[PDB]
């Protein structure tokens, strides 16, 4: 979809298609205890991305998707902190 948007907490919003980028070989990095925990107890692939987290000021941003599911379900995070933090998504209201 088109109507949709991850927001960080901390950095300019990130649009679904990135994240689908983040959906391949090259972005594969292992699992880690640091990492956010599945939702729902899955197997799961983790994907490492970064980017500047405001185009207005300097500073990049490390992201994270989880796949996990029969589906295929995705879970976007942030670090900030030292801490990786879920981003969440929203719809353009």
């Amino acid at each position: 979809a088109a109507n949709l948007y991850y927001k960080c907490d901390v950095g300019d919003s990130v649009n679904l298609e990135e994240v689908l980028n983040m959906d391949c070989d090259a972005a594969l990095t292992e699992n880690r205890d640091e990492h956010p925990r599945i939702p729902t107890g899955e197997s799961h692939k983790s994907y490492f991305f970064t980017k500047r987290a405001c185009r207005d000021r300097l500073g990049l941003a490390c992201y994270l998707l989880q796949v996990y599911g029969y589906p295929k379900k995705y879970q976007f995070s942030q670090y900030s902190n030292m801490e990786w933090k879920v981003c969440s998504l929203q719809d353009i209201r």
